[PDB]
């Protein structure tokens, strides 16, 4: 009865007006606008909320849901790279989990350069790519590991752990047991490298904006809800938090298309029923 049919089209009914209401008008004042001609979003329809845009020319947002605060992403268009490395080493990003799939990012129709798998030079900012592990996430999902060191002349060099997944397809969901075995490899990769921070007596420990997991895929909207929506759940502080309002808060940080497919949502859905967490508010 709490994840009942009736109590699930309820919260359907709920996400789905908001859905709605979030579409992006034409120069909407909600949503950052590209400048002078430059593409800004992969996706015409999939918009960057601008009160929570970490960046003027990137399409990527500062999420909070309860407690737990991240980036999602868009994969970044090719001229977008060095803005997007700028973001990255800023944040001092503990993990940047990329939930694009090999396939995709090798299909040159898709425009979605190989920016971490390569080293590479965007600009002033050069990037060296090095592959550490391969773990397997269960149902034959992979994840492979990178680390990216960034340098540029006169900044500090920042080096990012990556999260790969390999074989995630698009709108689509990987199961319940999947996600949540992601979003532990997620936050532990993130846990091992804010502590080397800690370690050395880091300032951005202390700053909010900062040391947040980076996570995209394509148009990070659909896998990169799933999985944050997985890690708000794995994070204790965020009891009684509902499935409508880890959401909600999603859509009105980021846009109304976060979790894309029903079949996303059924996920978290199934984890939040597992934990004993509410659909739905009141």
């Amino acid at each position: 009865s709490p994840y009942g049919p009736e109590a699930r089209a309820e919260l359907s009914s709920r996400l789905t007006t908001l859905r709605n209401t979030l579409a992006p008008a034409t120069n909407d004042p909600r949503y950052l606008q590209a400048c002078g001609g430059e593409k800004l979003n992969r996706f015409r329809d999939i918009q960057c909320r601008r009160q929570t845009a970490v960046r003027a020319d990137l399409n990527a947002n500062y999420i909070q849901v309860g407690n737990t605060r991240t980036i999602a992403c868009q994969y970044p268009l090719q001229s977008q790279l060095e803005s997007h490395f700028r973001m990255l080493a800023e944040n001092r990003t503990p993990v940047l989990a990329v939930l694009a799939s090999s396939s995709e990012i090798a299909n040159q129709r898709f425009g979605m350069p190989d920016y971490f798998r390569q080293s590479g030079t965007y600009g002033s900012i050069t990037v060296e790519s090095k592959m550490t592990q391969q773990v397997g996430l269960g149902d034959g999902i992979m994840a492979d590991m990178y680390t990216l060191t960034i340098r540029e002349a006169g900044q500090k060099t920042i080096s990012v752990p990556v999260v790969h997944v390999t074989n995630w397809p698009d709108q689509t969901a990987v199961s319940s047991e999947v996600t949540k075995a992601l979003a532990s490899l997620v936050d532990q990769t993130a846990e091992t490298k804010r502590n080397m921070y800690e370690s050395k007596g880091s300032s951005a420990v202390a700053d909010d904006s900062k040391l947040r997991p980076v996570i995209h895929c394509r148009a990070g909207v659909g896998r990169t809800a799933q999985l944050i929506g997985a890690m708000c759940m794995n994070d204790s502080r965020n009891s009684q938090l509902s499935v409508e309002d880890m959401v909600s808060q999603m859509r009105v940080q980021r846009n109304g298309i976060m979790v894309q497919k029903d079949e996303q949502l059924d996920v978290l859905i199934k984890l939040a029923e597992g934990q004993g967490r509410p659909l739905l508010n009141s």
